[PDB]
């Protein structure tokens, strides 16, 4: 949430509270035109710029309290047709006028809710068509970048044109350039995340072009300053004459620039880069030449998509035979440890790494160049806390500070999680390499020291330690193809272990059956002998001749049935053991 | 492989051999310009059109055997700079000339040859059009804004945005026309009308036209290339003469002038912007350029609006997604979580019948076909190679299950894992379908030798068709698939541990089964060896039996009574364990 503006009452903006700044509501314009705000229905003038009286050529008492029907006889009914109520504020309408005083004026109109903004500017071969075909025929991405910068400098006649590109970590890098002879080179120089605040990145995805005609210019405000309808500051998001933030104005003065111009490159609802332009002297570009730039904004935004997709397709043509066998093996494998650790597939050459870690079942077997054993278990605990399905890093020292000492063995890391929860995984490791980064001006740590912008824009060398070979984007697309084959083959790996679990229940069915029957079928004969031991006590106690005394061998003939009981038992005990 | 052309010696083209036709090598041009071919290095003229003598204004003996340095004083060194040797043939160069009226020149390089084309030449429309498309709400709405804008600039009779299905049949999705004319809107068209080599060409080159349908083709002399002794390729030629097949097709339709612009999304042909005019009509080259911007601007804006339609549809089914994904990730029993009518896994996909197959038992829910036919269907899915099967008509793909139409017409299938071991199937019932075909149906396209006469509304009754799947539903389904295959990792982690516990129980059976069996053999021998004592002493007068010692004999079987006492205790414990 941003702070209120200066005219209403707000704090002075420094380096601490830059993220919260009213950029889109300056309440002022740059002095090479005039501004009028009007009702969406009536057409009555509500606000004016102070210089509008001179720029049009009427008294300011006349213009205030006047319908647009008076000013624009032809334009007014055609303007209402183009911009109906309840439309996106990004939609613009442009028309040329014949004003007798000024000569020729170019008019721009857009609708912010229940208000109509108006902007006025002075106005007057096959270049674009030849440029279009030049981009759609460029071989690679670096080559496309070169063709853009050259072409833009030709049309515009600027001092310096450069294609600026954002990293996924929101830090800039100049990737192409074309300059006037006898000047500095800004090529390669990386730049902080602090220079471009986050709300500006939010704006530049919506509106696509802005400029500054003069850096040492004074802002011309509006009267009345606040909107009559809402009693709030008037929004100037889609305004071309939106006055630049006083912060950024100071930044270009120290650089030595008079005129700025940028065009936002947008890929799939995201800010991919900028086409930034500098001029040493104050300079104004005609509106009919700004239009030509806006086509090159949209043409590039399409052509970036194609060339980046052709680079990854070309890289994944070299590693074709090396892919085919790896994918064929890790799909029919039931033993993951004794197929993927085999140095006939060389699963360190596919990803061009030093150390590979394979984790399946519950034993981390090793291959290549790996760190000491206790530190590996410290690393695998850190991956289980990580939420995704793939972990990609070039510097491990920043993400995990405990493993900053493991730099010589493992600096870069690529990780896959087959399944979910990091139970089974694969890890690639790249060794440490010497790294020197050329920062334009100052490093990101030195950006928060000064109260305003930095003075120096020279080449600065920083020694970075804990950095490996950065991963090619083709390798990560390769890796995710491997992941989904190992998770796909998991379906056949469960289909077997269920069948082995079914066979063990059959063996447990035998143990409980034989363990119960034989135990209780033993209890009767052993009681039968012990109850015949009762007979062996009944006879010789009396010591006299019993009526069983003759048939004592028939009594023995009765325990002969009992001897044959244990005889049949001991035979059955050996058979059930054998199974 | 295409047949050789007519001038060299080839067969007459009919409906049978349309797929094999030399389209890109006609050896002729349309007669509203002139053509010159030249060496890539020397600049000597090698071939000419027959009408080039009149169109430029020199004798044809003069022009043949002349350098380009003579003709173009300014252009020649700037032309060589723009097109270096070994460049894509798609790259073009254009320049305006002052010929004593005005000529517009177009040049491109096919290998070791330089093609040249000549054509007669002379506010904020485009800029306002650009912002109109980038502000359209939906895809249908964007289509409307394109057609209107194109008709305004060009002044054509009929403009229509044409769109291909993934099965390569056309459908007109937007239109704008002159008042008092037929409406072609909605009408579907066959795969036969646009051959496959033309679809291969239109991905490379993006614009072509026909200025007159009843025009005679003006050929080249010499007809064959001097360098290679082969026909001269005219792929990237604007004045490439139209195929005699397609020329007949527009005559029966009642069209004089054709123009189309190829829409290209991600290296694929998405659609066309087709234009018709009843009268012969020529468009100036400076107005063709304006169309070519609208070709590229649309190709970007199609991508955005289609992605916003799927994002909007998958906002309604947000709470209905969240619970389903949360349950089918922690589930260990798939059958007794997903068949539960508290998640309603027939409402997510708006279907009649759901089949769940896990372990090896197909439980049913909703409206399902008879039981033996289900096993016939699951055998057909196992032969299918992919990870998702998507169909609206099952009758065409699987002819054996054409009788199962009332229960199952449409099908969506997922394979959790691989090999169709475990799956999910959705089924939609049969619905009445009437399709409006423009002219004739695809079966009636192969009957006639040439093009069809009728272009009127034709009604065909189609049976075996359900509600066609919304593309947002298929993106929803593939999100479910990867959660069920993802949760499979935890489902194996458990069944191994249960397999470890059953080996412990098998270790007990083999231990107790061996020991007790052999430790029983001794006591039973001890009783049988005491039966030996019972044979030795059947009378008291023997050396062993004394009346006091008979209770010590009983004292010896007291050791045997304590044997079975210790046994019966051990028999109850090993039963419990
Ligand atoms: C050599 C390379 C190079 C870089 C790295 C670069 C960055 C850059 N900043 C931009 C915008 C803004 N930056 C800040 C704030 C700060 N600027 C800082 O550096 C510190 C002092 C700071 C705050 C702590 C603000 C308020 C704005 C919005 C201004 C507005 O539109 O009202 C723009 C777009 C403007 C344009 O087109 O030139 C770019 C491209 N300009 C270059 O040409
Ligand atoms: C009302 C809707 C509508 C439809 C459905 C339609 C189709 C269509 N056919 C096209 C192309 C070709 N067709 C054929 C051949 C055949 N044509 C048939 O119908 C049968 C007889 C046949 C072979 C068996 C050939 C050789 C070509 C390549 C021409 C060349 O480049 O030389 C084009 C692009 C041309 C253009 O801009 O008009 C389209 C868009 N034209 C429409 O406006």
């Amino acid at each position: 949430p941003f702070f209120p503006p200066l005219y209403l009452g707000g704090p002075e903006i420094t380096t601490e509270n830059c993220e919260r700044e009213p950029i889109h509501i300056p309440g002022s314009i740059q002095p090479h035109g005039a501004l009028l705000t009007a009702d969406g229905h009536s057409g009555e003038v509500l606000q004016m710029s102070l210089n509008a009286a001179t720029f049009l050529g009427q008294e300011p008492t006349v213009l205030r309290g006047q319908t647009l029907a008076a000013l624009l006889p032809e334009q007014w009914p055609a303007l209402q047709a183009a911009l109906p109520p309840g439309c996106p504020d990004a939609l613009q309408y442009r028309a040329t006028l014949d004003w007798p005083a000024a000569g020729h004026l170019s008019l721009t109109v857009h609708r912010v809710g229940e208000l109509l903004i108006l902007e006025f500017e002075p106005t007057e071969p096959h270049a674009l068509r030849n440029a279009m075909f030049a981009l759609e025929s460029a071989p690679n991405l670096r080559a496309l970048a070169e063709v853009a910068t050259q072409t833009v400098r030709e049309l515009t006649g600027f001092d310096r044109v450069m294609l600026y590109k954002f990293a996924p970590d929101a830090t800039g890098e100049v990737i192409a350039e074309a300059r006037r002879e006898g000047l500095h080179a800004f090529l390669g120089h990386r730049f902080p995340a602090s220079d471009i605040p986050a709300q500006a990145r939010a704006l530049y995805t919506r509106h696509l072009l802005r400029l500054t005609a003069d850096t040492r210019a004074a802002a011309v405000p509006l009267d009345p300053v606040l909107n009559p309808q809402t009693n709030a500051p008037t929004p100037l998001g889609g305004a071309v004459l939106r006055a630049t933030s006083p912060m950024h104005m100071q930044y270009l003065r120290n650089m030595g620039v008079g005129s700025s111009l940028s065009v936002s490159v947008v890929v799939g609802g995201q800010l991919w880069g900028l086409i930034a332009c500098h001029h040493q002297t104050p300079y104004v570009l005609p509106p009919d030449l700004r239009t030509t730039l806006e086509y090159l904004g949209r043409l590039l935004s399409l052509q970036v998509q194609v060339k980046e997709a052709a680079d990854v397709a070309a890289f994944r043509q070299s590693l074709r035979e090396h892919h085919a066998r790896v994918a064929l093996a890790a799909a029919h494998s039931l033993s993951p440890h004794d197929t993927l650790s085999d140095p006939a597939l060389d699963l360190l050459g596919l990803m061009r790494a030093g150390g590979l870690i394979l984790r399946f079942e519950g034993r981390w077997q090793t291959l290549g160049e790996v760190p000491p054993a206790p530190a590996v278990d410290a690393l695998l605990a850190w991956l289980e806390t990580q939420p995704g399905a793939l972990v990609q890093t070039d510097a491990l020292g920043q993400l995990w500070p405990a493993g900053a000492d493991l730099a010589p063995s493992a600096a870069g890391l690529l990780a896959i999680s087959v399944g979910e929860g990091w139970s089974e995984c694969l890890v690639w490791l790249r060794p440490e390499l010497r790294l020197e980064v050329a920062w334009g001006g100052a490093t990101p740590d030195q950006a928060k020291d000064d109260l305003g912008p930095r003075h120096s824009f020279d080449t600065y060398l920083e020694e970075k330690r804990g950095y490996a070979e950065p991963w090619h984007p083709g390798e990560i697309e390769e890796a995710q193809d491997l992941r989904d084959t190992l998770t796909g083959a998991l379906g056949e790996r469960l289909s077997v272990i269920r069948d082995l679990n079914r066979a063990l229940t059959q063996s447990n069915a035998e143990w409980r059956q034989y363990g119960f029957v034989i135990s209780h079928h033993m209890q009767e004969p052993v009681r039968l002998i012990s109850q015949f031991a009762e007979l062996l006590t009944r006879q010789p106690r009396a010591q006299d001749g019993s009526p069983d005394s003759p048939q004592t061998e028939r009594i023995t003939g009765f325990l002969l049935r009992e001897t044959s009981r244990l005889r049949s038992l001991t035979q059955d005990l050996h058979t059930y053991t054998a199974l």
